[PDB]
């Protein structure tokens, strides 16, 4: 019930898709950060929400700036999230799986940069 991630400084992360089974109650995201630049500059988090929240999630998130991890606080959009991290940083988020309702689609993304994929229930 979780997943290791890395983002690297080439604005990519290292799956495109994410699984949870169904027997999970929890799940937990390890997101690292291999590579050598600093969070000012390449940072990345995880971030999780519906495909049609991704957008204001972004928009917003980068309205708040750096030191609010580009992310909108108490934004009740995203289901979960890491902190920003820069390399060699790690940070791990966890989620009840039961916020993961049927028949919706969910997306995983950094806010700062263009890097995303899915997240399914198995
Ligand atoms: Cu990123």
């Amino acid at each position: 019930c979780s997943v290791d991630i890395q983002g690297n400084d080439q604005m990519q992360f290292n799956t495109n898709a994410i699984t949870v089974d169904k027997s999970c109650k929890q799940f937990t995201v390890n997101l690292s950060h291999p590579g050598n630049l600093p969070k000012n500059v390449m940072g990345h988090n995880w971030v999780l929400s519906t495909a049609a929240d991704m957008q204001g999630v972004v928009t917003d998130g980068m309205a708040s700036g750096l030191d609010k991890d580009y992310l909108k606080p108490d934004d009740s959009r995203v289901i979960a999230h890491t902190k920003l991290i820069g390399s060699g940083e790690k940070d791990s988020v966890t989620f009840d799986v039961s916020k993961l309702k049927e028949g919706e689609q969910y997306m995983f993304f950094c806010t700062p940069h263009p890097m995303k994929g899915t997240l399914t229930l198995k």
